[PDB]
Order: structure tokens, then sequence, then C-alpha cells
């Protein structure tokens, strides 16, 4: 509350740290289906039915300009990218598949960096 703080969690180096993972995320073999936004005019359905459409290079673009608070947010974005995934693709399906190995990977390396 006013005047009386919890003692200050060095952030200092968050960037650089989601900078890596992201980097780790980019060069997994199964994230293809995930480097750049889906495109909206090709695939019938998207548009409509995810709300917001997230992908690792709008993330990159996101992170390398600021657009990013802290890191919880940039967390938040990751998990879209799988969750908009589950929503449109079968789970027995390369993407559906991709999607489940790729948040997997994720969340070990946030846990391990962080946690």
């Amino acid at each position: 509350s006013m005047s009386v703080k919890k003692p200050k969690r060095d952030d200092s180096k968050d960037l650089a740290l989601c900078s890596m993972i992201l980097t780790e995320m980019e060069t997994h073999e199964d994230a293809w289906p995930f480097l750049l936004p889906v495109n909206l005019k090709l695939v019938p359905g998207y548009k409509k039915v995810i709300k917001k459409p997230m992908d690792f290079s709008t993330i990159r673009e996101k992170l390398s300009s600021g657009q990013y608070p802290n890191l919880e947010t940039f967390a938040l974005d990751v998990r879209l990218v799988f969750d908009n995934c589950e929503t449109f693709n079968e789970d027995d399906s390369d993407i559906g598949r991709a999607g489940h190995n790729m948040r997997k990977y994720f969340e070990k390396k946030w846990t391990d960096t962080f946690k």
C-alpha cells in the first residue's frame, strides 16, 4: 500500500531473457505453423473465429519496439498463439500436435528461467 512495498525483484534482464526464449521458440523444428501471421484472405473461417490472432513474428516486433510493459504480458501473447491453435486445429493434426509440443517447450523454458 502507500509507502509499504515488497522487496524489489530484479527485472533488468527480463527483456534479454524473453528475447532468448523467443529465439529458441523461432528455431524449434515445429515452429513453422507459428512463424508468420495466418493469412486472413486465404484461410476461411480464421478471421471470424479467432478474435485476437498472434504469431512469433508479431511478438518479435512488439518485443523489439517496447510494446510489452512487463514479462507477464509477453507470456500472455505466447500462450495466445497456442490457445488460438487449439481453437482452430484438431489435436490429431500436424498443426494441432505442433501447438501442444511448442506450448510444452515454452512452459518449461519459462519456469526454468523465471520461477
